[PDB]
């Protein structure tokens, strides 16, 4: 066994797949195996592809998912306009278990929120966490409201004993504002903000991306993923 | 005393005046006396007043607030920022206590979502329905990532046995495109949308906008709410 973590949003377009090849790409830098699961995408039709997205810029290349729709819907929404069931509950469980082994951090990338049916029948990015003992990093925004949508995941998280292993600001801007930097200390008094990605980040090319990756997270807080 | 409901929203900005304003509009149109009640007003040097904004639109009268903050932060933060305190529970819970009566039904608006910071300390406007045996109207969006939103609102209000009245789209597009649509769909299937507010339904003078409050919402369902 090694560490699993899911990766889930507070909300739409936080940044959560920059956050997933964010800390893909500084766990690379300290000599650790990684591989992200995204077990479904949705939005292709528009272009969407995360895996593609940590990829380029995190440089893994263990990427595995298994079902892709094209509308930009919450999955089951983007299934039941395609006709075409989500995947089984085993099959987004069994992925996981089979690419999670000692010494690999495995991030498990959601589609939408935490809540949403991931898998048939009903099963949440939270069941699958539950599934496979996975931790919960969750992405947040600064903006106004991000406290109320942050305590109410990390109220769904502890509601089935699903750990918490902190919160990233998935943009972080160029100047704050009061709002932004107020939240951001009232939120690091909640839960431990493992980074702040600067704004724009989701455009460096790959080595740009990893020298910011590396200056985003706590050097030893990385290592003891583990 | 007589019925009171919290109108929280997922988010900010979903439209819980507006709501507020349909619902007690409709109501006062069935017969049933009205009270509004913002505890906890931000954003007042911004011209911020949901209070007003319910007169100006439902002609509501019994409008009662408490704590005005001029910054357009949460509660909390606008606080600190103008050296003020946040009002205590019992000062919010003494509010609407003082409104209820039999035969009226009081809304109650909260600030921002539910487990927004309205007391002090970490009270919410969750701990306060619970005091008030409130139920929570929920005010919701069709966009995408409501489903989630309106899930993580649910299991919050259930986990303190908080009952949903049910859900109302602040928002709603005509026409609608194929995510909302969709997500209204499978918000019905979540729990009772008990309304969706047509698009720009803030605008209105006060003619059209009571005329789409008796009509955005089922006349049973308004009559029902208070015995
Ligand atoms: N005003 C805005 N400024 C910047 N981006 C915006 C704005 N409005 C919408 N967006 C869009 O939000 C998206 C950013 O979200 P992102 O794709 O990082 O979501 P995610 O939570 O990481 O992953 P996924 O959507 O794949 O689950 C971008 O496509 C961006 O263009
Ligand atoms: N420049 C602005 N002026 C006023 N409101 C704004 C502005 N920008 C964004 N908004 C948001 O749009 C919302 C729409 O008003 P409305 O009161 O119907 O929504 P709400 O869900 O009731 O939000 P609130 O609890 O703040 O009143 C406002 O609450 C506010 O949060
Ligand atoms: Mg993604
Ligand atoms: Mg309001």
């Amino acid at each position: 066994g090694g560490t699993i973590l899911v990766v889930t949003g507070t909300g739409t377009g936080v940044g959560k797949t920059v956050v997933c090849a964010a800390l893909a790409s500084a766990a690379r830098q300290a000599g650790i195996d990684v591989a992200v699961c995204k077990p479904v995408q949705t939005g292709t039709a528009r272009g969407d592809d995360d895996l593609a997205e940590v990829g380029r810029l995190a440089g893994v290349t263990q990427l595995a998912g298994l079902a892709r729709y094209p509308q930009p819907m919450a999955p089951a929404a983007a299934a039941e306009h395609a006709g075409m069931a989500l995947p089984a509950r085993d099959q987004i469980v069994r992925l996981i278990a089979d690419l999670d082994r000692p010494g690999r951090l495995t991030l498990v990338e959601g589609a939408g929120g935490l809540l949403v049916e991931l898998a048939e029948p009903g099963v949440t990015l939270r069941d699958v966490a539950v599934d496979v003992a996975a931790a919960a990093l969750v992405v947040v925004t600064a903006d106004l409201g991000t406290l109320n949508h942050t305590k109410l995941t990390l109220e769904a998280l502890a509601a089935q004993q699903v750990s918490c292993a902190g919160l990233v600001i998935g943009s972080w801007p160029d100047p704050p504002g009061l709002v932004a930097a107020s939240n951001r200390s009232a939120l690091a008094r909640i839960a431990m903000v493992r980074a702040a990605l600067p704004a724009g980040a989701a455009s460096l090319d790959a080595g740009d991306f990893a020298a910011m990756s590396a200056a985003a997270f706590d050097r030893n807080w990385v290592a003891g993923l583990v």
